[PDB]
RNA sequence: GGCAGAAUGCUGUAAAACA
């Protein structure tokens, strides 16, 4: 199905251990980039999450981010180190000896790292709603995808409607194009024939009856517009195959515009244009 | 109907407690652009924003700044832990006992961390004003790209008014240029005390009238200025539309110059291409 | 006059509030960009500056940055969250009751987060000096637009003598053309040794006597520095219309180059063709 | 054989010492860096550790973490440093004699960096099975790089079939493409009433097949498959290599597409640009 | 002499302020541009080194960027400000009412940010010194297009040399293409006229247009010495070089003039393409 | 004389106070950025040793590691800033004259930044001999970088010769390829074409031959040999002078590949981007 | 108009770069 390379997910588990947060942010990219932010205690989890990420999503830059806020309340009792803050004090006092003047403060005593620690709390059992949360973005990050990629996909065949639309009056000037096809080849003919002693002439006019093709360039933008169509029901990643076929389509509209066939064939040949270009801009973020 | 790709809107909302201000920019791109910068508290809110402003803008580099002030004061009273801090203030007295020196300070036990702390924050309220403020700031912001829509639009009006005037003064000289020609032919032949042959005169002269004959270059132009004038009526964007005209205009003045002989001419050929570079400059702000 | 499109200006302003600093740089570009990069409490200056700037400048590439220094201590007494750090004081009043002794020191409660809030600016009495000391960077910027634009005139009118001098070079330096073939003619057709007819021969002669004379070029190139000299003395903007009037010089010295038939000429177009290269060069810096 | 840039690798020892683990993570890089995440009793063993990584290994950037958990035994009590103390003790005195005023804190001299630091260990023992711990990690990580390494070459060898396939469907599919664009312009003439000699216009037609004809690129493109193989069959360092063989493959792939006429071409170029393109995803992961 | 445009130069003034490093990178270009990346404190230096720059260079696009590394103890000594200090103590005392006691720490006034801020630097001198880091970064950068310009002269000389063989190539077989021509201007008259003989004798002959090739040699090897900016010269005597040898080229004779005036195409073809990065 | 920015240095001083042993070592960076391991007894030599060493070096990231081991028989003392010292109490009794209380903590000047700092003018005789020994010490640091660069620079004339090995191997090809074309386009002429015709033939292989010329990108590639070859004698910092060359390598590797007709040729451009590449890996180490 | 392709604009590349 069509998937877009903007989206956003959220997620959010609490419990008695605390709260933690899920966001998923993506950007468009040529291929997939993972960032994240998970912080220092589920610093582990990291592989886990990037495979879980690469398996699903397949382009564009993605930004994934865990807050994890501890409940201080539920956690378990400070426990003080009886040993670790009586060796302390009977440093502490040798300072003071030395110094001959000193005020052992209590609560510096308790600030020092190590005594005064909390019991660490059960982290495995953490871990495991962290990657059930995790695998609840993804499916929303995916959700979220397919939602804005059937928006671009109802703008492009919107645009692709306009084409084969101007491709249509195009073809209402046909007997006029074929006319001027035939006075653009006439004229050079015989002005070649005036100058005297002009060589490559069959070259001028060989190469000049290859570009002036204008029926088979609507062909050809035909023929996109049919394909594209099929492009758009292909059910796999088609965000770059679409890229290649705008070239295309670029291709053949550049070549019809520069002809200056007549003054309402410019207005489609601008029109066409100004489609390809609109459908351009949904190409970049399709995936 | 038509819109400025650059403008400034900023809206500031002093409700119960604290402030909210959603400011706005915008800066010419070939695409659209959404970059968000949105506090920490409020970062959920980019899907909600994104497709609000998505919807309403086309072409540009929109960046959207919220910034949250809270008010401290109004802000809810920090929560005591009292079990916490009658934990450490009775360890704090174990360490005094065998200190036997030392007095617990009130302030270092408030520092310790999580003693204290917001209890809550109720930002699911604060939060609908603020996205109601949104939709007012981009109200704003469309009527400011339409203020500065309209001078772009009298601009190029008046430079297609001098592109007119142009193609008239061009039209009125030509045919002084093409009667200066033949006498000049016939002075040089005068000159040279040589008969041409019969019908031979009038042969040649048909051949430099074609060399600087450019009727068809400002009959172009002149379809040009009135498709010009019908595609600043159109309500859809016309950035693109535009921006493609000046091409065919650029063509049609390059000719112009190319096949031009005489000074006068010349100079209303530069008049011309500065015309449409000056058009095209004020196209490059539209949206 | 004229101005060049590069300049620098840069401005201090001092007050009791702090310092703030206006720096201006513009650099050359087809149309008129400006990036403005304004400090976070005057980020609503931007339309008002922008207005300004384009009101004054024509084209470049102009970025505009306002550094702002706020002072430290600025009115008077410091700004105290009065809520806050009595709401600190009940709590270690508290904590004093239990442990029976305890001090608070005043700087610990300042120290405390939020407590001592950010310090208070008019943040409009500045405004105004910000925007006096932005149009007198303006002025500035301008008189270094005009005096290194003075340079620029200069040297295309210096390069402008050595255009006048080289086409008197060629008017020496070429001979009678319907002579110079005449001669040559006969040579060659002295190897033929077969005159099919001498009275049709002489009317081909000066019909054909245009092919290879620069007289008419020539001309145009003296019209054109006549024009050139008419445009430096313009008060509009001039980069544009000079940019396109060297095309028209290069036009002539291409056509000179191929019609020449002697090894004077083509060592003057060449000549020609390096002084219209010199005098492009400066042109790109004019606005 | 082939090895991926992104493999993990985990190892850990046990015994009376503690237990000591070694994590190995690697990601895709230009070049190979290396990030070590060592306790602060194994901090001298950086330099040996980094040799032995930097020569096994070739790109990518690894990041080995070693997780020492020692036993509650082999853990060392803080010791005073005696001699410190009392130099600070005295140069704290100094600053009193200044001051004339003022009592040495006894905890703040403990505070002190270096002042209270726990005994080290030899650990000569101990590391040495590290090293061997280590090494045993590192023989593990190549071999999960070579089993990574194998579904890629799998896939890049799939894409080389399907492109084999395209471009045998190319060369089936033009000579019947070259013999109609033929035939069509030379019947664009006849419509014109364009009479040319037969010798000179067979001539011209010859040479503008040979610029429109695309066997050269199909048969560079098959050359370019064939070393492809080699490549992948090859030893050490085909990373770099495969992508600018894959830049060739774009080359080749543009120029057919630039060059084609028929629409069953450029789907089949679209097919082989979009085969590249998985193709350089996939090789981006490759050592 | 010849100058390439294409160099590096790379120049690092040290001492007790720090280190500010220039490092000048050119490429190709048709005209000067000049590019800057100056740090935020000698941002000011930027119209003092454009100038500096475009008065010494012609074509290119240079990339100019400074680096500064002020030194930690650089910083001048630290000043108190008084009325900073002032408005902290009454903030304090204002807290005493509340709490009816405690003693304000005088160090702890001063650890507050902002109350013992070091005096400014003067960043007068050190400007002086960097921007005669900047007129040596230009001599090391002249020096450097030199050095390679002189490889681009050798090439071109050596191609020059090959044209001027060839032109002795095709004089060798004047009396051929004499008779050549002079059968050529037979077989147009007995065809049957006087429109296409007479542009036939305005044609410049293989003659001049050796004669032409000669002189065009002789020039570039004067504009090669001429010691100024001889980029868009020597281009458009290329230019004129191919004008000349196209008329070899298009003339058909005999399989060794056309072999010569293939190489002479070639030769000059690649002289244009060595001009094209030649300041 | 190419420094490389990987060395390790160790040197060992034994006298009365003790043993003490200085070490440097030295990973790639982009940048110098030194950190120090001093003891806290010699903690106030830091910014000295700073200076020197980025008085002796330009870039790479520097650890220096000291370990000092004292005797009882010989005392040291804290070398204090004592300009700094005293200026700080002169402050603070200020600040006493508006309070009218308060006391000095003496730890707390002490631990003020710069306080703990020295000078060599005010050093000690261990501490002279300390500065020595890190003078020792940098020097067969600089002896190392030296001599570990030379290997470097080995490693890069060895791929030198390989880029001038390709260099030579396609300018053999060259003249075969250019005489191949010929063959393979009076086979297509020769089915039934006179190519005696005009110089169609001629005219077609010289455009051919200026198309795939890539004499031009071959004598850049050999001129750039010959001065990277001096550049590895400069006897300075010319890590970045050699990164910007390659730059230049790979920009005419690159064209090389682009114009090339021939798969040998190609295969040849992608051998020379991979010398390329190989050498750009060992850049990164140099100096 | 960094180098180069096709014919203002679009691709390849330096760019897994530089801020």
């Amino acid at each position: 199905m069509i998937r877009s390379m903007t989206a956003y997910a959220r997620r959010e588990i609490k419990g008695e251990w605390g709260s933690a947060t899920w966001e998923m942010r993506s950007v468009n990219q040529r291929y997939l980039e993972t960032y994240f932010r998970l912080p220092e205690q589920f610093r582990s989890l990291e592989p886990v999450v990037r495979e879980r990420i690469r398996s699903r999503l397949t382009r564009g830059k993605v930004e994934c981010t865990l807050r994890y806020e501890p409940d201080v309340s539920a956690q378990g009792e400070l426990i003080l180190n009886e040993k670790l803050a009586k060796q302390l004090v009977t440093a502490a006092n040798w300072v003071k000896m030395q110094s001959d003047e000193g005020e052992i403060n209590p609560v510096d005593i308790l600030r020092w790292p190590g005594v005064m620690a909390a019991q660490e709390q059960d982290l495995d059992a953490i871990a495991a709603e962290i990657l059930a949360a995790l695998d609840g973005t993804l499916d929303d990050f995916i959700v979220a995808r397919e939602t804005e990629g059937q928006a671009l996909k109802a703008l492009i065949e919107q645009r692709l409607e306009g084409v084969t639309a101007e491709v249509v009056k195009v073809r209402s000037h046909m007997p006029e194009i074929l006319q001027w096809q035939r006075e653009r080849l006439v004229a050079k003919l015989e002005d070649a024939q005036v100058q005297l002693e002009n060589n490559r002439l069959e070259q001028e006019l060989v190469l000049l009856a290859q570009r002036i093709d204008v029926a088979e360039e609507l062909d050809r933008l035909e023929a996109h517009v049919k394909e594209t169509y099929n492009i758009l029901k292909k059910k796999e990643a088609v965000g770059r195959r679409l890229d290649f076929m705008m070239q295309e389509f670029n291709r053949e509209s550049n070549t019809l515009a520069s002809k200056s066939i007549n003054a309402e064939v410019t207005n489609s040949a601008i029109e066409l244009k100004v489609l390809i270009e609109q459908m351009r801009e949904q190409i970049q973020n399709i995936e």
